[PDB]
RNA sequence: ACGUCUAUUGGACCCGAAACCGAUCGAUCUAGCGACGUGCAGGUCUGACUUUAAUCAGGACCGAACCCGUGUCUGUUGCAAGAGACUGGGAU
């Protein structure tokens, strides 16, 4: 079944034989480097902490890391009409961002990066507040969003920004409205109670094609900063003992907010 | 008490381990990572863009610079405490 926005690489040689890549014609305005003041150039880490030893394994190498200042709260852009100039594709996240230009009355116009919902066309105007619309890309309080409409970029403690349901093609659903709790189904089929003063970016995150993508060769996934793994049974007993246990911290403070676990 | 001979504690007739415990120095060899910079002759095939036009992709192919070391032979206090010759593998 050919999806429209995927480049189906022809089997010319092994490696590009079973390779599927996302077309940048579906996202027509990705073209352009990251904005020169919304982005910096930070050194890559390689998986090593401040000591210098490896903490996370199988990481390192690849393209120069560029970091983008994505605004996950939209607190200081409340009540401001922001017209989306273009959509951008960052390699650091599964879902892609959306460049938004805000023109306030007393200040010169500026640009901000926010996560892109499914209904951004590089022409839409986004609005955030108590009185905002129900069209996708609006940030509303959990009280102002309906029951059963998909939402994303959810906060846990108000004023912190959006931390929940923000990967590619993911969304959360509000199913109940307890006065201070508001039971919400997180994308792992887990119900969590999120305070009503928290905010939800209404809509659904883009990059649904993320599941259908296929790096056909080791190099294309190695060039993303992923060094090769090694199986446990391929070693001597000193390195690994080769050749069903729940690991969440029990007696935590967040047991009170969850009704069912990740199903 | 002195002298001699044994005995015990001491390293205790002498020489000889593999060791164990601490805390110095070493990534100028080598393994990984990170920052900056540089290099890849000549051709061949396939796909795409634009064409009055001095553009891109493929862990593509043959092949020098370059990287590695498959087989055989030489060498074995050797030219070399791991080299040489000819075949080889990769070379956007
Ligand atoms: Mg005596
Ligand atoms: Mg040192
Ligand atoms: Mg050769
Ligand atoms: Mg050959």
């Amino acid at each position: 079944a050919p999806l429209p926005g995927l480049i189906y690489w022809k089997p010319s040689t092994p490696g590009t034989r079973h390779k599927i890549s996302i077309d940048y014609a579906g996202l027509g305005v990705y073209t352009g480097p990251p904005h020169p003041e919304l982005s910096a150039h930070v050194a890559k880490t390689g998986g090593r902490n401040n000591t210098g030893r490896i903490t996370t394994r199988h990481r390192g190498g690849g393209a120069p890391k560029v970091v983008r200042d994505v605004d996950f709260d939209r607190q200081r852009v409340d009540g401001l009409p922001g017209v989306v100039q273009r959509l951008e594709a960052d390699p650091g996240r599964s879902g892609w961002l959306a460049l938004v230009k805000y023109s306030p009355e007393g200040q010169l116009p500026f640009y901000r990066y926010h996560l892109a919902p499914a209904d951004v066309k590089a022409g839409d105007v986004l609005m955030s507040g108590h009185g905002a619309a129900i069209k996708p890309g609006n940030v509303l309080t959990l009280r102002d969003v309906p029951i059963g409409v998909p939402i994303h970029n959810i906060e846990l403690v108000p004023g912190r920004g959006g931390q929940l349901a923000r990967a590619a093609s993911t969304s959360a659903v509000v199913t109940s409205k307890q006065d201070t709790h508001a039971v919400v189904r997180l994308p792992s089929s887990e119900t969590r109670l999120i305070d009503l003063s928290c905010r939800a970016t209404v809509g659904q995150v883009s990059n649904h094609l993320q599941r259908s993508i296929n790096h056909g060769k080791a190099g294309s996934r190695r060039n993303l900063g992923w060094r090769p793994s090694v199986r446990g049974i391929a070693m001597n007993p000193i390195d690994h003992p080769h050749g069903g246990k729940r690991t969440r911290r029990r007696d935590a403070s967040s047991n009170k907010f969850i009704i069912t676990r990740a199903g």
